[PDB]
């Protein structure tokens, strides 16, 4: 599924995303657009085997198993497949998971490169919410 702009940030919103680990409903979208732009389905291969998948292009060497990545972690505890389904709830519960290890939305170098310090309130501008 390709989300639109305001679909996602409602989405986002109604999983508990908005705010969470005081992070404003902007940077998820911010995120999820650099990450993915907004596309459920995308997947992309790292140098060192491991994938990042979904619309938050969470990273195999940690956070879900493929069943492909030697030595990886499984710390949300799905398959990595489940993070590509149209219904955004296990990439959230996920991801929720990471903003909470330590270095906040950093973990997505796109959110540090390209949303943070930015005027991501643009990202949610104009949407009923
Ligand atoms: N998201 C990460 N911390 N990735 C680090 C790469 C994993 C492992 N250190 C490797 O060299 O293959
Ligand atoms: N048991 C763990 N490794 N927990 C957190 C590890 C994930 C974290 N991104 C790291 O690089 O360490
Ligand atoms: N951890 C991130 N958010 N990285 C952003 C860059 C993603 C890019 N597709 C890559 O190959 O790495
Ligand atoms: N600098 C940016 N590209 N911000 C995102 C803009 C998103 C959207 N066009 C809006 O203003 O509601
Ligand atoms: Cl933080
Ligand atoms: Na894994």
């Amino acid at each position: 599924k390709v989300f639109g702009r305001c679909e996602l940030a409602a989405a986002m919103k109604r999983h508990g995303l908005d705010n969470y680990r005081g992070y404003s409903l902007g940077n998820w979208v911010c995120a999820a657009k650099f990450e993915s732009n907004f596309n459920t389905q995308a997947t992309n291969r790292n140098t060192d085997g491991s994938t990042d998948y979904g619309i938050l292009q969470i990273n195999s060497r940690w956070w879900c198993n493929d069943g492909r990545t030697p030595g990886s972690r499984n710390l949300c505890n799905i398959p990595c497949s489940a993070l590509l389904s149209s219904d955004i709830t296990a990439s959230v519960n996920c991801a929720k998971k990471i903003v909470s290890d330590g270095n906040g939305m950093n973990a997505w170098v796109a959110w540090r490169n390209r949303c943070k310090g930015t005027d991501v309130q643009a990202w949610i501008r104009g949407c009923r919410l």
